[PDB]
């Protein structure tokens, strides 16, 4: 029993932590068999932050420019290449501790565990995920760009995310681990705001099933809905729309549950009219979004 | 910017756990230099222990099989003696915590780690934690610098769905027993340090909706705390806050009129730090060590 905003163990990523330099600017990289993984920003001087031409940036530079520290040694860079928004350093030894490991894309709505870093050295693990506005609701201060965000599947780490920058809201944004942005942001100083964000419409129900499963049913109603209609009720609260898919997803928790979907978003539909009357779901006095479906099956069931 | 529930790095402790199998029974271990640590309800327990022999505890790291070579109870905690030292074994310290206190748990099945989350020890002494059947035996821990605190072992569910557990040295956290019984957890209580903690965190993030011009005497507070559940709030609370209140100019006691204001009149549809309710799994040294960056 009991529901945790719950991280994967970080041990596998940590051991993959390094401190990387260029020039005046520190920040993380991410040690995988014999290459380095950062924000290509780590070659903009004070000069490059509005245009960085990161090709002429790079050009450059030569290896000895960049210092790379794994734990107490220095590695040695024996080249170097870009590829989208990511500077991938060819070091002289593979990380004996380089765990098996992908590179996936994730897509909004799906969660991570960040694994917070400063000078290549780990400082806290939590859980996050990638919201509509492809922004991150992350906790990082000044010298945590190149932390990652990662799953892990069996023995496998799945690396999802790598910090990048935040944007004037407060938030966090990055990019896949080919570099490529999530959300339309670029990796320069120029004013860029998120999209105004909205609900996590099948995570809040995925998290309603988990409180179902946990004893709870205070907010199941003996009413169902149409999809058409939940979603034309749901859009007015700021919550993303529901398709199908979402609908198929959430089968399986239906099943345990005896809760059908549509049933479930009528008592959702309730909640967002209502609102809790100072009850709680979960121990939160707010729907919450940061759980999928799948996060919701692996820590009720196993 | 931002603030999260955040776990200390797990690695070091993944690096100790075991699974300890004994008949029909299967939990974890902590195998800290030649030596396993598990619940004892893994077996009148002194009576039962005295009927296993050594290879009766079949004990898996990772696929290899280790050799028990000795047995002994130490409270509520079983330790096999290994005929080989945990390799992995980090510095560590078995600590005892205080009600309040936050530590973070590495949930593991079958000797695996599954997930690390962050908690706190309850005033009831119980942890709202998230485990399912197989979880006894996962460990809370804390680190400074490279040092792992060991201060919680998990060993059973209670029937609101909290845990209970133990101490590294087997004392059980609150009145509870290893027995397959009824028992209750106490009334709870907020952890009044804790939400005053977290509020400083918000202001520090920005969130300053909640402030006032007023503050309170420790006495007022403390009698609108009684009325609202709230643990007492000492001068060891206030002298800990020192710091969180010279950096954002807020004294703890006008930090304490504010937290008065947020029971007698509610949050009035409004949050802080994502929050509707008062925070209280983070304490005074959590908000700094994440509001400053501090590495493992
Ligand atoms: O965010 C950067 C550095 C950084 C990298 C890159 Cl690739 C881009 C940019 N920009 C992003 C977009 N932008 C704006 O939209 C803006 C701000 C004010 C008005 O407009 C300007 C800066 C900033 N670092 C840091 C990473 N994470 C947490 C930090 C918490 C404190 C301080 C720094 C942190
Ligand atoms: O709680 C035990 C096993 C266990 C060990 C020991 Cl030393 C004692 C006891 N009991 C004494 C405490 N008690 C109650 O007060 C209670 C719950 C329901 C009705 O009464 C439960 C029986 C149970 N394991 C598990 C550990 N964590 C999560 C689990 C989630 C599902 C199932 C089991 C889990
Ligand atoms: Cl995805």
């Amino acid at each position: 029993s009991g529901f945790r905003k719950m991280a994967f163990p970080s041990g596998k990523v940590e051991g993959c932590m390094v401190q990387v330099t260029c020039g005046t600017t520190t920040l993380n990289g991410l040690w995988l068999d014999d290459v380095v993984y950062c924000p290509r920003h780590v070659i903009c001087t004070s000069e490059d932050m509005l245009n960085p031409n990161y090709e002429d940036l790079l050009i450059r530079k030569s290896n000895h420019n960049f210092l790379v520290q794994a734990g107490n040694v220095q590695l040695r860079v024996i080249g170097h290449s870009m590829q989208n928004c990511v500077l991938k350093l060819k070091v002289d030894t593979a990380n004996p501790k380089t765990p098996k490991y992908k590179f996936v894309r994730i897509q909004p709505g799906q969660t991570f565990s960040v694994l917070a870093c400063y000078n290549g050295s780990p400082s806290g693990v939590y859980q996050c995920a990638m919201r509509p506005n492809f922004t991150i609701k992350g906790s990082f201060l000044n010298g945590s760009c190149g932390s990652v965000g990662f799953n892990i599947d069996y023995d496998c780490v799945s690396f999802c995310y790598m910090h990048h920058m935040e944007l004037p809201t407060g938030v966090h944004a990055g990019t896949d681990l080919e570099g490529n942005f999530y959300g339309p942001f670029v990796d320069r100083q120029t004013a860029q705001a998120a999209g105004t964000d909205t609900t996590i419409t099948v995570n809040v129900l995925a998290w309603l099933y988990a409180a179902v499963i946990n004893g709870d049913r205070w907010f199941l109603n003996r009413f169902t809905t149409t999809l058409n209609d939940f979603n034309l009720v749901a859009m007015k609260y700021n919550y993303e729309p529901l398709t199908q898919d979402h609908v198929d997803i959430l089968g399986p928790l239906s099943a345990q549950t005896g809760i059908a979907v549509l049933d479930m978003c009528a008592s959702l539909k309730e909640l967002l009219q209502n609102g809790m009357n100072g009850r709680t779901i979960l121990g939160s006095a707010l729907l919450e979004d940061e759980f999928t479906p799948f996060d919701v099956v692996r820590q009720c069931s196993g």
